[PDB]
């Protein structure tokens, strides 16, 4: 059984915890409790193979930026999340990737760029704008809603594939 170490990263309130919790636990967290750092673990079959997903729910608040370095070393693949109604989080996520590539000293780090909250109509990040950013990194772009589960399995499982195809 292969184990995959996924880390979910991005700015505060973009839906990292709701995305993780929707995948692992199949419900939507409506309330907003900022995360320090939580861990989840779950046995899944992906492309015929049983594997263990280890998922680190990280902090979006800047006050815990200090602990980013240590989880960027451990993690095998990184789900890079912004909210399509939050232009600042799209600008920010660009920064998170550069930090990962730095900390890991590779421009070949398994990653998926995720535009979350795609159920909201207050979109200020157009899909083409995120596509352009993903293209420059060689990584997939996938839109999701943690509310409706749209794209949630696809996003996380794409990241496993990126890691396992690394
Ligand atoms: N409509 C909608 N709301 C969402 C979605 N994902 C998260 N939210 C909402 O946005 C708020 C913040 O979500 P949360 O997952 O806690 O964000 P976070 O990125 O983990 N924040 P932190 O970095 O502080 O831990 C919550 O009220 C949650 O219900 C989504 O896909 N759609
Ligand atoms: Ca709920
Ligand atoms: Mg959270
Ligand atoms: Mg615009």
């Amino acid at each position: 059984m292969t184990e995959y170490k996924l880390v979910v990263v991005g700015a505060g309130g973009v839906g990292k915890s709701a995305l993780t919790i929707q995948l692992i636990q199949n419900h939507f967290v409506d309330e907003y409790d900022p995360t320090i750092e939580d861990s989840y673990r779950k046995q899944v079959v992906i492309d015929g193979e049983t594997c263990l997903l280890d998922i680190l729910d990280t902090a979006g608040q800047e006050e815990y930026s200090a602990m980013r370095d240590q989880y960027m070393r451990t993690g095998e693949g990184f789900l890079c999340v912004f909210a399509i109604n939050n232009t600042k989080s799209f600008e920010d996520i660009h920064q998170y990737i550069e930090q990962i590539k730095r900390v890991k000293d590779s421009d070949d780090v398994p990653m998926v760029l995720v535009g979350n909250k795609c159920d909201l109509a207050a979109r200020t990040v157009e899909s083409r704008q995120a596509q352009d950013l993903a293209r420059s990194y060689g990584i997939p772009y996938i839109e999701t809603s943690a509310k409706t589960r749209q794209g949630v399995e696809d996003a996380f499982y794409t990241l496993v594939r990126e890691i396992r195809q690394h």
